[PDB]
């Protein structure tokens, strides 16, 4: 079995995860109910190991914060703190699919990532094309990419809000690369407005 | 297209990585001359911009080492300089097949990190299934979860030797599983030998 990594944790936290983790397995529809159990704590055992990270993390910006270091003596540390936490998410990463491939196929897999970030892909990807139906293949492919691999660092990000900060930078990528191919940002927004009105 | 950036490099490194990446290519038998192209130069890329990245680290761990540090002052500081270069492997690595996603298929990613990982993953599976005939499922789905992982760091290793020894690290970890298993592996490699020979 997997066993869920809970020792010594405050058991509200515990609940937390564990509710978060089985409402992603739920959406798989899975039909082995051990396998389930087993996928769930695959799930919650990656958001405590984050969690326990960022831990680490913040207690170290906040000794350097509280220390007497200045100026490139003090954002040096500060650096040197977050390359710590980045080496670790590193370390990590591919452990996690690895666990999940015992009990799910890719596209499950993939399902899971989406749980876990809120399914920002599928909806950034979808409103981008509504507002801009006039996209070349290639674009749409670029698009995609930058999308598949915003997933990547926002799955290992700490909460809700770095997640979407997450995709933020590589929704302002997005942007930047239309505009660079000769796209009107403003306008298209504008005559987008117009179809959804006229669309009723 | 896509730039090869080798700008300000010597002629005869880039030359080099160019002969390598090409060979990569020249598998996948591409049908369309400029996309193989392009994937040529993506993976070109990837070759020198992890060999800046272990430039840098190994700059910074030559200047601790001829400093005055000494102790624990000179190992964290060594430490420091390793967490700075995983950091940017991990800030990196997703990139890669974002960019190559835009010419190839999944099958045909998975050929580029064979090609530029020996096909280490196909050869040690297949060693470890010849090897233990008996082998269960779940064991065979284990043992290829770890090697698909070992790719994934080895993929961004700095050399044939540290790609070797990347897979060495997860062969142990095999190893250790299958004993904890009950696998007497000393004499799975004397029945294996037996039937090599047997098997002539």
């Amino acid at each position: 079995a997997v066993d869920l990594n809970k020792e010594n944790r405050d058991p509200k936290y515990v609940e937390s995860i564990v509710n978060r983790s089985q409402k992603i397995v739920d959406k798989l529809g899975l039909t082995d109910a051990k396998v389930a159990e087993d996928v769930c704590n695959v799930i919650a055992n990656r958001y405590f190991e984050l969690n326990d990270i960022y831990e680490i993390r913040d207690a170290k910006v906040k000794a350097v914060k509280e220390s007497g270091l200045t100026g490139d003596a003090k954002n040096e540390a500060l650096k040197a703190a977050e390359n710590e936490k980045d080496a670790a998410l590193y370390r990590s990463h591919f452990a996690f699919p690895a666990s999940l491939s015992l009990f799910l196929n890719e596209e499950q897999i993939e399902a899971v990532k989406d749980g876990m970030t809120y399914g920002v892909v599928k909806v950034t990807y979808e409103a981008t094309l509504d507002m801009i139906p006039s996209l070349k293949e290639e674009e749409k492919v670029q698009i995609y990419a930058w999308l598949v691999e915003a997933r990547e660092f926002a799955m290992d990000a700490e909460n809700s809000n770095k997640k979407h900060a997450a995709f933020g930078k590589y929704k302002g990528r997005i942007n930047n690369y239309l505009a660079k191919r000769g796209y009107n940002l403003t306008k298209e927004r504008e005559e987008w407005a117009k179809r959804v009105k006229a669309r009723g």
